[PDB]
């Protein structure tokens, strides 16, 4: 029977799907003052308390929803979530499993279990709880598209077309019903959705951290109006939770140091803390201001922070990833904000006015496709650290075993002084000053074969320092991952990876997850063609190994075709790309990072520029390299490019020799230059809204 506060919820219940949050919960709170037992009311006032980020008082308001009602296995579902979002992983995880038991039928309690172990790595366990809440309820939009994302993860392509084909009515059913569509904005770019729904997706998230900071009830902020308060300075604000060792920092690390100070005041906001790497003190050393939000949990107080500071350009680095306080952005602390570099897509947010690419990136005939403003770089918007985090790979040297250079490697800082130790150094020439230094078959070599081989840390040659490629973490761990530069001679051969030593080899150190039918399909077409080569995968995850192997098998291809290797440290896994012959990038989403990472090696990448972003980048990092020859206009063209560079040995000795040269004289591996073009983009911003304007595009 309906009783006094039982009508109040129902009220409150109308205001939530209006939308009108803030007097939804007014109303749950008068019905609670009517009846402070009544269960339902406390888990439906949490449950908007924690849209509102008011985690603390939603987690007060479930305990309370339970201890009325111990069968309530909705509100142990729900409080779970809260304490998920609390970092209480612990915590969360007791509360789906207290549910399960309590109500076995309960679906919704698998799939968050099922998101628990998602979160940590446990694919597999997920992919099984996922299965069991669909079981359960077989309409479950937010299970089946985790469950789908899982699957790609892992690479299990079972009923993949049927697959995509419901992904897409989902969204499109959510987005036709006005509803937070359950496929997550940075995974829109691996389905074929259409580039209206990817921007619905971004802009429905977006959405979220309006919740989240209207319950604030903070004023609009004054901006700067011009550069008196900063001495004629631009004042740029750097936002990101990635200032340490991740790959974020790997790129831009450099970038804070080489602004100009009689133009810029450069201003870093790390939403991590301290991780003691070299990654976090190069930016903190360098950058004119280092601020550490991660110790300023509330948005508020951060963005306060954030315009006391008198920041003109906001920068977001994060856009929709892990770490990410997107609740800053929104309450526009600053008068110009953009995303750069850090997220491959659209905010689709309001408070976002600019995002910085290119012409080749995003061209201007797509521009629909993003919410903000285009902001073209003069070449590429991608960028890259390498050549200060490995100057030891700007130069090689090659051992003989009768000449290839992907075979016997070798790489140092002092490799030129080990050379003039050596008796008979060959010394080959490359074309289009460059030379390629060839040791032959003597005692010397192979003292070095014999290290590899017995599996040794180290020898020593005339007094010089050799070490294993395999040994690198083990000699100086700072150097390993990228923190330091190795202060010995690194020797990388084939034999360490399992690598024939005489096939072409095509590699791609991808994660697994950008790999889809088409392409294992298209990789397989080239592996025909070129019978004597091999492609190199890695096991990211390891669980996709048996997958990618399985439907290779299917397609025609021998087990041997297919080499795995584990995941390398990170100095490891660049230096390593030395020893293959072509990389084939994956054309649904390119390798980004890892785009930047083979072509330091030298070695020339194969791609298809798509449709999406991140399925143009490796595109865009061409045609600043200068090689428009390694760009694909079809499938049909891929597969013939690389088909050529793996029967053609001296077209493959061109090219290979092309991209070890242009690496050093393009502007693409130029932390320098990108910086100064990146600052002439800054004043390009600046004076747009100083001269009384609204953002618009900027193609220079
Ligand atoms: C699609 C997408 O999200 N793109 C993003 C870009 O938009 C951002 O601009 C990039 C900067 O944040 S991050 C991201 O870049 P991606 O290219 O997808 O790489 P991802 O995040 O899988 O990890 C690769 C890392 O693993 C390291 N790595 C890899 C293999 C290995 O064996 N060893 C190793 O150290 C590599 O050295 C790298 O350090």
């Amino acid at each position: 029977c309906p009783t006094h506060a039982d009508s109040l919820n129902n009220l409150a219940n109308i205001k939530r799907e209006q939308g009108n949050i803030e007097e939804a919960v007014r109303l749950y709170r008068k019905a609670l003052e009517v009846f402070p037992e009544f269960a339902a009311a406390h888990s439906n006032l949490a449950s908007v308390l924690q849209q509102q980020g008011k985690l603390q008082e939603a987690l007060m308001h479930y305990k309370e929803a339970i201890r009325i009602s111990p069968t309530f296995a909705d509100a142990y579902s729900n409080m779970g979530n809260t304490l998920k979002e609390m970092q209480d992983v612990q915590g969360a995880l007791q509360c789906y499993t207290r549910a399960i038991q309590i109500n076995p039928a309960f679906a919704d309690a698998h799939s968050n279990l099922a998101s628990i172990h998602k979160d940590s790595g446990n694919i597999p366990e997920a992919i099984a709880s996922y299965r069991t809440a669909l079981k359960l309820k077989p309409d479950f939009p937010d299970a089946y598209c985790n469950l789908a994302h899982c699957l790609q993860i892992v690479c299990d392509w079972t009923d993949y077309d049927e697959r995509m084909k419901k992904l897409v009515s989902i969204v499109a059913d959510q987005l036709e019903k006005n509803r937070l569509p359950s496929v997550h904005p940075h995974h829109s770019m691996l389905y074929p959705l259409s580039h209206g729904f990817r921007k619905a997706i971004a802009e429905r998230h977006g959405n979220l951290c309006l919740d989240k900071i209207n319950v604030l009830h903070k004023p609009p902020y004054e901006h700067p109006k011009d550069l008196k308060l900063s001495d004629g300075r631009l004042r740029v604000g750097y936002v990101s939770s990635d200032f340490g060792n991740h790959p974020t920092s790997h790129l831009m690390q450099s970038i804070p140091g080489m602004h100009n100070p009689d133009k810029f005041e450069v201003f870093c906001y790390a939403l991590s803390p301290d991780d003691g790497t070299n990654f976090r003190v190069k930016v903190m050393a360098e950058a004119n201001h280092f601020i550490d939000l991660s110790q300023i949990p509330c948005n508020g107080k951060a963005a306060d922070r954030i315009h006391q500071d008198g920041i003109h350009i906001l920068v977001n680095m994060n856009g929709y990833t892990k770490g990410a306080r997107n609740e800053l952005f929104a309450l526009r602390p600053a008068p110009i904000q953009a995303m750069w570099l850090g997220y491959p897509g659209t905010s689709g947010a309001l408070f976002m006015d600019y995002i910085i690419t290119d012409q080749e990136t995003s061209p201007a005939e797509v521009a629909e496709q993003y919410s903000e403003k285009l902001a073209y770089m003069p070449h590429t918007f991608f960028i890259g650290d390498h050549a200060n985090m490995f100057p030891h790979l700007k130069k090689k040297a090659v051992i003989d075993f009768k000449i290839y250079d992907n075979r016997i490697v070798l790489n140092g800082i002092d490799l030129k002084a080990f050379l003039d130790s050596l008796p008979d150094v060959k010394i080959v020439k490359m074309k289009c000053a460059l030379n390629m230094p060839v040791i032959p078959m003597n005692t010397i070599a192979e003292a070095v074969i014999e290290m590899i081989n017995r599996g040794q840390i180290q020898i020593t040659i005339n007094g010089f320092s050799i070490s294993n490629g395999l040994a690198t973490t083990q000699i100086n761990n700072k150097a390993a991952t990228g923190e330091e530069v190795p202060r010995t001679i690194i020797v990388t051969t084939r034999s360490q990876y399992g690598l024939p030593e005489d096939a072409i080899v095509y590699c791609n150190f991808n994660q697994l997850y950008k790999i889809d039918p088409s392409t294992l399909q298209m990789w397989a077409n080239i592996l025909k063609r070129v019978p004597n080569s091999v492609l190199w995968l890695l096991r990211f995850p390891a669980v996709g190994e048996p997958n990618i192997q399985q439907y290779a098998q299917n397609m025609g291809l021998p087990q041997n075709r297919i080499i795995f290797s584990p995941v390398a440290p990170k100095e490891e896994h660049v230096r390593r790309g030395q020893l293959a012959d072509v990389c084939l990038d994956t054309p649904l989403c390119n390798g980004h990072t890892t785009g930047m990472d083979v072509l330091w090696a030298g070695t020339p990448m194969v791609t298809m520029p798509g449709e999406t972003l991140a399925s143009r980048v490796a595109a865009s990092q061409l045609t600043c390299l200068g090689c428009l020859e390694l760009i694909a206009k079809n499938r049909q063209e891929y597969e013939d490019i690389a088909v050529k560079l793996g029967t053609d040995l001296e077209y493959l000795k061109k090219v290979r020799g092309k991209v070890w040269k242009q690496r050093i004289s393009s502007p693409l591996f130029n932390t320098k230059q990108y910086t100064m073009e990146l600052e002439r983009l800054y004043l390009q911003m600046w004076e747009h809204y100083a001269a009384g304007n609204k953002p618009d595009h900027m193609i220079k």
